[PDB]
């Protein structure tokens, strides 16, 4: 039951996410360092990116260009999360409208949790591990673009202190997506039931994987609550950008995610 449950989730996680925390940590211990405008330019000229630069919206400025690259990665991680979720039998058993509801309100929490895997206190990996953008450079962007980034590093460094591996994260992320609290859900009892099974699997798994860790399971439950507050603040900053940065393009999928959030 729960052992094979977890194992199926773990394989779904390995199957659908290109960058795993294992791969990321090895690199973070070399990548081209982006820390100013010149190295950013060189990086765009020199590094392979998943989305091609001319494919981005028309250029406006440096801070906005960075934002577009963040937005590109966000949308790509949504696609991965969707296929990850669909690789879970109980998720695909849900009516398609409930699937969309869970992803809509779940993906950003899952993204910011997984983000910690490619983050340290000095910056984060970009371009599939080919580059490393410094936290200080991201801090130097003009508001509101620098403001929307720093809160994630703060969460990330604290989160990495728990020292989860990929197998723990697969269950953690599954639990975030299969959440019975999401607005507009049709079959709440069914999602609550799946959520409960995942959380049992998570505890079972952590007992085995981290036998000497103390209070880790309730600590992770608190991280789930923390991520909700993080995403609320994020959505508020995105609404601010929408209203005060009219020249900045917003990806339509992300726009569909944000119109009913406060
Ligand atoms: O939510 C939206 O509406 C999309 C909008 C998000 C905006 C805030 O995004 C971030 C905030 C904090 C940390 C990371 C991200 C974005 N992410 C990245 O992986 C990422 C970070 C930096 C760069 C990059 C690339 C080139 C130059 C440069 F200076 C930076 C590329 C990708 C993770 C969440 C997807
Ligand atoms: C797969 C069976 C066909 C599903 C048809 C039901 C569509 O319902 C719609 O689901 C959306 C969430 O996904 C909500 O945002 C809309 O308010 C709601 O009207």
């Amino acid at each position: 039951d729960l052992k094979a449950f977890s194992k199926h989730i773990y394989n779904a996680y390995l199957k659908n996410f290109n960058m795993t925390k294992k791969k990321a940590r090895s690199i973070l211990t070399a990548p081209f360092v982006i820390h100013d405008i010149e190295t950013l330019w060189q990086a765009e000229k020199g590094l392979v990116w998943k989305q091609l630069v001319n494919g981005l919206p028309p250029y406006k400025e440096i801070s906005v260009h960075v934002f577009y690259r963040c937005q590109c990665t966000t949308v790509e991680t949504v696609r991965e999360l969707t296929e990850f979720a669909k690789s879970i039998p109980s998720f695909s058993s849900l009516f398609l409208n409930d699937q969309v509801t869970l992803l809509k309100y779940g993906v950003h929490e899952a993204i910011f949790a997984m983000l910690a895997s490619i983050v340290n206190k000095d910056g984060l990996l970009v371009a599939n591990g080919s580059g490393f953008v410094t936290r200080e450079f991201l801090r130097s962007l003009r508001k509101p673009f620098s403001d929307i980034i720093e809160p994630k590093f703060e969460f990330a460094v604290k989160f990495n202190a728990l020292e989860l591996d990929d197998s723990d994260l697969a269950l953690f992320i599954a639990a975030i997506i299969l959440c019975g609290d999401r607005p507009g859900l049709m079959n709440v009892p069914r999602v609550e039931a799946i959520q409960d099974t995942i959380l049992r699997a998570l505890e079972f798994h952590l007992q085995a994987n981290h036998p000497d860790a103390q209070y880790l399971f309730p600590k992770l439950l608190q991280k789930m609550a923390d991520l909700r507050q993080l995403v609320t603040e994020h959505a508020q900053m995105m609404q601010r950008i929408k209203k005060t940065e009219t020249e900045t393009s917003l990806h339509p999928l992300l726009q569909e995610i944000y119109k009913d959030m406060y």
